[PDB]
């Protein structure tokens, strides 16, 4: 609410300066976010029971507990009570990355397919992960999106063209670059024609796998801001197809706020239900 951390603070307003407030009209009630990552600590206090295990494709078991931190931190930015965007969203852990944060292409695909097969009501998927170009992984993500589930994808952190990263480059995904609280593109953020918009990703505080908290930076942290907002939009309109949700993320985004976009469309995440063309529509 107040004393809001900067990422949340930024996404409910058009312009700087920050006002230390995160205002919301929705909270993700009745929506489920599938976190395809290192797992999620279901017992973390930030979730208040709204997190449950999905499946663990690293160890082939039913317990998607997190032994790295990244997955929990991402889930916290989507749905944590203090530090999340959509404070009553449901969270499901889809563990495809090991305690060290490594995974296999085929294990990630299994997680993607699992979300397509198991999503029930209004759903969004978060993939804060990426590696080399893979047509097989691209095809699985494209398939899950055709199934009706929107996918938020990290652009990557190499200060490079996101189009050379899978799954970031999948056109029908919503691919997210990272900014700081000064509205600069984060210096590590990938960039380019495959990036759909920017969101807060530098110095983001959220839940950690040990039950405490951690502040970290990456396009991996920007992405769940966007998934969080997708959950807000899905609560507002349960029936949005991925094409409709993409359209709305675009039309509602704040325009021309970001510096050093380096060939990326100048759109920054906005969490509220009104259109960002409003200078000149
Ligand atoms: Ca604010
Ligand atoms: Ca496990
Ligand atoms: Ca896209």
């Amino acid at each position: 609410q107040s004393n809001a951390i900067w990422g949340l603070d930024r996404i409910d307003q058009r312009n700087l300066p920050l006002d230390r407030n995160y205002n919301a009209n929705f909270d993700g009630f009745g929506v489920t976010a599938y976190v395809i990552d290192t797992g999620v600590n279901n017992n973390h206090e930030e979730f208040g029971g709204r997190s449950v295990s999905g499946y663990d494709f690293v160890d082939n078991d039913a317990d998607s507990s997190d032994c790295n931190g990244h997955g929990t931190h991402v889930a916290g930015t989507i749905g944590g009570s203090q530090y999340g965007v959509a404070k009553n969203v449901n969270i499901v852990g889809v563990r495809v990355l090991s305690c060290s944060g490594s995974g296999t292409t085929s294990g990630v695909i299994s997680g993607v397919d699992w979300v397509a097969q198991n999503a029930s009501g209004p759903s969004v998927a978060n993939m804060s992960l990426g590696g080399g170009q893979s047509t097989a992984l691209d095809s699985a993500v494209q398939g899950a999106i055709q199934s009706g589930v929107s996918f938020m994808l990290a652009a990557g952190n190499s200060n490079a063209d996101a189009c050379n990263t899978s799954p970031a480059r999948v056109p029908s995904g919503v691919t997210v670059g990272s900014t700081t609280s000064s509205d600069s593109r984060s210096s590590f953020s990938n960039w380019g024609s495959c990036v759909d918009l920017f969101a807060p990703g530098s110095q983001i505080k959220s839940a950690w796998y040990d039950g405490g908290y951690k502040t970290i930076s990456g396009t991996s942290m920007a992405t769940p801001h966007v998934a969080g907002v997708a959950a807000l939009y899905l609560q507002e309109n349960n029936g949005l197809t991925p094409l409709q949700l993409t359209g709305l993320l675009n039309s509602r985004a704040s325009e021309n706020k970001v510096s050093d976009t380096r060939g990326t469309t100048n759109k920054l995440l906005y969490s509220l239900a009104d259109s960002g063309c409003e200078p000149d529509c």
